[PDB]
């Protein structure tokens, strides 16, 4: 293909033009000029679409790969983002969300991409701001890169993810999306982060209406007729249960919103996931706390633990068993 060459450097000399503006338009050279390239008058977004449509294919990628084609549709997208902002103009976000699927596949499975996307931290500042945009298709997309970003990160790449503050800007977004469809990506892209590394779970606990969206997302009524929304949902409360286990305040928003109760329920759950999260997350709780040990006592866990310890399934035999333990270890005053 040397119809993907033409095609980036359609995309390049396009992007060389904007930064030959953007350099006489830096925020300290603040008095503006009326001339500012539109994409539109460039032909842009037809060949970010096809280059978009090209890199579903592997061996595409392998092309893209050499003639540098995720440097290219990045800046791209990094250097519109710049230029315009948080628009509404649906070339722009058409434009968007194009290149953001673009470099959704050109990072799928590929560990250098990531590092490489990462690196360009203009470019990742641009996919965190747009998380504010009012196109919810925007949205998914970048909440989709992010996701792809934070799977199997090497050490800096993760860094960078959390250096640019992707985790508190996604859980923001989180609580504002409507669309189930965005709310799975978003969600996802959590879920990735907060097995990261500490901080990024206490980004997430200390973001306000958090804790309790995330105790919501456990009775969440899909109209897709999917559990992808409980599943992530009680999977990013179960890695941050580790933190809120120490947070008398963060146990208290959860009783608030009968966590405990509803955790409870999912250890009878036919989806795996649902029972291993809710395991997870009641090993942690179980821990430390004599007002939530004898909750737990009380809404008759003892027994509905002691009945997963035998699973085949390995992540709930260990989590119900640990459970148990620590319920068992710490009977109340009122139990003997
Ligand atoms: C290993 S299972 C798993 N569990 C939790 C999280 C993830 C995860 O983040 N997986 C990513 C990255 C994998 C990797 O880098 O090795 C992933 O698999 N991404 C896929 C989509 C996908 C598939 C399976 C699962 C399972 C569980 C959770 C999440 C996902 C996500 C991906 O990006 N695929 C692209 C197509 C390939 C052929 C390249 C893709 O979806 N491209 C579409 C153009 C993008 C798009 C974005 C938004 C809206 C419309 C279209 N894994």
């Amino acid at each position: 293909h040397h119809h993907m060459l033409h095609l980036l450097e359609q995309i390049r000399a396009y992007c060389e033009t904007c930064w030959e503006w953007q350099e006489a338009h830096e925020p300290g050279m603040d008095q503006d000029k009326n001339p500012m390239p539109a994409p539109v008058e460039h032909q842009i977004c037809p060949a970010v679409c096809v280059l978009m449509k090209l890199s579903f294919d592997e061996e595409h990628r392998h092309a893209m790969n050499e003639l540098g084609g995720l440097q290219a549709i990045a800046e791209l997208l990094q250097v519109d983002c710049e230029m315009y902002g948080l628009t509404n103009d649906h070339y722009s976000i058409t434009l968007r969300r194009y290149a953001g699927m673009a470099l959704t596949n050109l990072t799928f499975g590929d560990v250098a991409n990531k590092a490489t996307l990462c690196s360009m931290k203009g470019c990742m500042r641009a996919l965190v701001a747009q998380l504010k945009s009012e196109s919810e298709d925007l949205q998914q997309v970048i909440a989709s890169v992010l996701r792809n970003l934070s799977w199997r990160a090497d050490v800096n790449s993760k860094k960078t993810l959390r250096e640019v503050g992707s985790v508190k800007a996604l859980m923001e977004c989180a609580l504002e999306v409507k669309k189930e469809s965005t709310l799975k990506s978003v969600l996802s892209a959590l879920w990735n982060l907060s097995a990261h590394c500490t901080e990024n779970k206490a980004d997430i606990c200390a973001v306000d209406g958090a804790l309790a969206f995330l105790v919501g997302t456990l009775t969440y009524r899909s109209q897709t007729n999917t559990l992808a929304i409980i599943e992530s949902g009680g999977g990013i409360l179960r890695n941050v249960s580790s933190l809120i286990a120490t947070n008398e305040d963060h146990r208290q928003i959860l009783r608030e919103n009968n966590c405990l109760q509803t955790l409870l329920q999912h250890l009878k759950s036919h989806s795996l996931t649902i029972v291993s999260n809710a395991c997870g997350t009641l090993w942690n709780l179980s821990a430390r706390n004599p007002k939530d040990q004898e909750a737990l006592w009380d809404m008759g866990a003892v027994s509905m633990l002691k009945n997963l310890i035998h699973s085949k399934h390995k992540m709930i035999a260990m989590g119900s068993a640990a459970a148990l333990r620590n319920l068992m270890a710490n009977r109340p005053a009122k139990y003997k």
